[PDB]
Parts: structure tokens; C-alpha cells; sequence
């Protein structure tokens, strides 16, 4: 009934390995594009089927390969994942915004031929780790189409975002590169009442916890993708009535759960 519906009925255990879907990559090359540095593309094969978009920017120094793992864990349970490389690695957070913009652009304009037949450009949405997750935001703030955004650490000078389009924010308990109190947090609580958000924080987790394998990354970030870019209402279990030890703090307004 739901057309957008893909995989099995999920597990919690199941969010945390890879999912029913085998994978491919497609390297774009920084010379191959305008407005952002290139990048990897996941997606699934083995499959005649169309699935939303993602485009993910990582941080302050990184390049793609620091979300290699989440770019084909997201691909594996039914998307198609762009992880950018940035013009420079020591562009802000509103520079790679612009670049996740390029990257959404590229993806519904100039996707390579094995790309675009895996892929249903309208219902893209964005994900970011440590300053790409500002990006996230601001970028979100700009473009109501976005069917979610997901900030990963996030790190940003603004503290201020006004998006109707549905956020979880991960926070990392023992974060001293963009400690929750002065980023995560806040972006959380000065994004509108009415837009559905989620707040969760990582027991104990450092800034780089994004940077590797994360059960808990990889639950919550599948489960707000596949509610809202794929309507897939069966994720709602794991956002809602949430009691879950790896997190030490919760937030929300609930208004994703009905
Ligand atoms: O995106 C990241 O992971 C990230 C974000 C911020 C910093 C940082 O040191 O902020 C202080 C200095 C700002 C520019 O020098 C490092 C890394
Ligand atoms: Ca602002």
C-alpha cells in the first residue's frame, strides 16, 4: 500500500548490520562537478527498484571515506547515498551546505545512468557529521523539499534554524570538539516547536563516534530516513517510546510518532 515500502519488517538488530540489499559505488570525481569536490555514490543492486536520495557531508578536515561505513549501511537497507568530498577540507559549515545543495542538484540532474535508474529524486534528504552537519541544518532551513535532515555531532557558529523539514539530531556525551551544550542542544531547541524533532546523546560517545561502525548512529539515522523519505511508518518503534541504555539524554516533541 505504502509504494515507497522496501525490506523486510525491521529488528533493532537488523538496523545494526548492514540490510537486505547488496551495494554498489560510484566514484565522482572532483573534476567530474561544479560546486562541490566529488564524492562516492552507494547504492543498491541486484535490484530493479527506486529508492530515496541522501547527500551526507562530513567535517572540518575529512574527507568522504570518514562516512564510508554509514554511506553503505544507509545504501544496503534502501538508498542512494552521495558522500561528498568539499572544495577545500577547511570550508565551514555553510559552505558545505552549498556543497549538499550541488550534491542534491547533481543527483536529480546528473546522475550517472546506473544512478538514476536506482533513484526516486523526489524524496531526497541530507545527513552531516560535525561541521556537514551544520551544513545540515542550514540547508534544511533553505530547501522545504527535504523530506529529513539528520546532524551527526553537529558543529555550527549559527544556533539558530527555522525548517519545517523533520531533524534528529545525535549528540556524543563526551564531545569536546562541538560539546553538546553548545551545539547539539541548541540547535535542537531553537528549531520550531512545531517541526517534528529528536534529540538523542550518545552515552560516553567522543566527536569521532560518527567516524566508525555505531549501533546506535546506525538505528536512529535508518529509522528517521526510511519514516520520512520512504513513509515507512514501521520505524516509528524505534523513535517512539524510546527507552534505549546506549542513549544518556532524549528529546523530542513527539510529533513524529502519529
Ligand atoms: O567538523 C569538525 O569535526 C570540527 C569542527 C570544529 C573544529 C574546531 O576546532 O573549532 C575550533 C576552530 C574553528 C576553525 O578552526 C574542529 C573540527
Ligand atoms: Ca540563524
Amino acid at each position: 500500500s505504502n509504494p515507497y515500502q522496501r525490506g523486510p519488517n525491521p529488528t533493532r538488530s537488523a538496523l545494526t548490520a548492514d540490510g537486505p540489499f547488496s551495494v554498489a559505488t560510484y566514484t565522482v570525481s572532483r573534476l567530474s562537478v561544479s560546486g562541490f569536490g566529488g564524492g562516492v555514490i552507494y547504492y543498491p543492486t541486484g535490484t530493479s527498484l527506486t529508492f530515496g536520495g541522501i547527500a551526507m557531508s562530513p567535517g572540518y578536515t575529512a574527507d568522504a571515506s570518514s562516512l564510508a561505513w554509514l554511506g553503505r549501511r544507509l545504501a544496503s537497507h534502501g538508498f542512494v547515498v552521495l558522500v561528498i568530498n568539499t572544495n577545500s577540507r577547511f570550508d565551514g559549515p555553510d559552505s558545505r551546505a552549498s556543497q549538499l545543495s550541488a550534491a542534491l542538484n547533481y543527483l536529480r540532474t546528473s546522475s550517472p545512468s546506473a544512478v538514476r535508474a536506482r533513484l526516486d529524486a523526489n524524496r531526497l534528504a541530507v545527513a552531516g557529521h560535525a561541521m556537514g552537519g551544520g551544513g545540515t541544518l542550514r540547508i534544511a532551513e533553505q530547501n522545504p523539499s527535504l523530506k529529513a535532515a539528520v546532524p551527526l555531532t553537529p558543529w555550527h557558529t549559527d544556533k539558530t534554524f527555522n525548517t519545517s523539514v523533520p531533524v534528529l539530531i545525535v549528540g556524543a556525551e563526551a564531545d569536546t570538539v562541538a560539546p553538546v551544550s553548545q551545539h547539539a542542544i541548541p540547535f535542537y531547541q531553537n528549531l520550531p516547536s512545531t517541526t517534528p524533532k529528536v534529540y538523542v546523546e550518545l552515552c560516553n560517545a567522543s566527536h569521532i563516534a560518527p567516524n566508525s561502525n555505531n549501533a546506535a548512529i546506525s538505528v536512529y539515522t535508518i529509522s528517521w530516513m526510511k519514516l520520512w523519505v520512504d513513509n515507512d511508518t514501521r520505524y516509528r518503534q524505534f523513535l517512539c517510546n524510546v527507552n534505549d541504555p546506549a542513549l544518556c539524554d532524549f528529546r523530542t516533541n513527539n510529533r513524529h510518532c502519529q
